[PDB]
């Protein structure tokens, strides 16, 4: 960060093509390292901004893994990058939304932002802003108008994700925005069998208040009843059965909650569900677990 040594280099016009094996841009170190006085002297060789390494990475995306964001702000008048992806895909939008700046989902309002670009998962920048749930995300994003709960591959609806984590604060806010409590992903889980396979009481207790079904089967029988008994999670089996949930629902395995509780040697779970459950459906492993979005 030498900046009158950078000026002396640019009289002998030294290539911004300078790209090393990583795949790093003269960009990049700028971004990473805060040595930004040199940026207007890049510019004075008319730098632009559009570059991408073997890793399809832009300095903007370098930029908000160590944000120093008053170089941003004004890269973006200069030809910035509104929509660029990474090569998995991934918009600066999400992102920036799990590095979570205070003011980043600011600085891309300068301009505006898309959250809902296709990921090659097919996850959505909401969906990612959703999973961590932040307390300024839920006030923030409601300016960017996108689709409240948006499906992925799997068809994870973020109340999915938000029920994964057991964050109350997000599926409040989503339930609030007008989401599907009862999203089902492309095996037909909902938020409710998730939570249940979480176990988390508080993130099945928000969707029990959100109205998603406490009977909601799976394409393969599982409800999220038979989801708190493989999981174990006696908690969420109690919120689940004193709310209504049926304890009688035969899978496509002919295994029901009882069953399941009983081959885990879960007996804590296995007390209630047992005698809840009424007789096996048929005399007698395969189990059932919702889907996630991939590495």
């Amino acid at each position: 960060g030498h900046v009158e040594t950078v000026l002396a280099l640019l009289e002998k016009e030294a290539s911004q093509a300078c790209m090393t094996k990583k795949g790093f841009t003269p960009l990049h170190v700028a971004a990473k390292y805060g040595k930004v006085r040199v940026a207007e002297l890049l510019l004075e060789r008319d730098a632009h901004p559009n570059a991408a390494g073997k890793n399809g990475l832009t300095p903007l995306h370098v930029a908000v893994h160590h944000n120093n964001l008053d170089i941003v702000k004004l890269l973006l008048p200069r030809g910035g990058s509104p929509h660029s992806p990474a090569w998995n895909g991934y918009t600066p939008l999400h992102i920036a939304a799990k590095q979570n700046q205070v003011e980043v989902a600011r600085s891309l309002l300068q301009y505006g932002g898309s959250a809902n670009a296709e990921s090659v998962q097919g996850v959505t920048p909401l969906h990612l802003a959703a999973q961590e749930g932040h307390a300024e995300m839920v006030a923030l994003l409601l300016s960017k108008q996108a689709n409240g709960n948006l499906g992925n591959k799997s068809g994870l609806t973020p109340l999915h994700l938000v029920a994964q984590e057991g964050h109350v604060p997000v599926a409040d806010v989503l339930i609030k925005h007008g989401v599907m409590v009862d999203a089902t992903t492309r095996m037909g889980y909902t938020p409710l069998h998730v939570a249940s396979h979480y176990g988390n009481i508080k993130l099945v207790k928000f969707l029990l208040q959100h109205q998603a079904d406490v009977n909601a089967k799976t394409k393969l029988g599982y409800s999220p009843l038979h989801q708190a008994a493989q999981q174990g999670h006696t908690d969420i089996v109690t919120l689940l059965l004193k709310n209504g949930a049926s304890p009688n629902e035969v899978s496509s395995d002919g295994t029901t909650p009882l069953a399941i509780a009983k081959r885990l040697g879960y007996i804590s779970v296995t007390d209630v569900l047992k005698v809840v459950t009424d007789e096996t459906s048929f005399v007698l492993h395969r189990m059932s677990f919702p889907e996630t979005v991939d590495e």
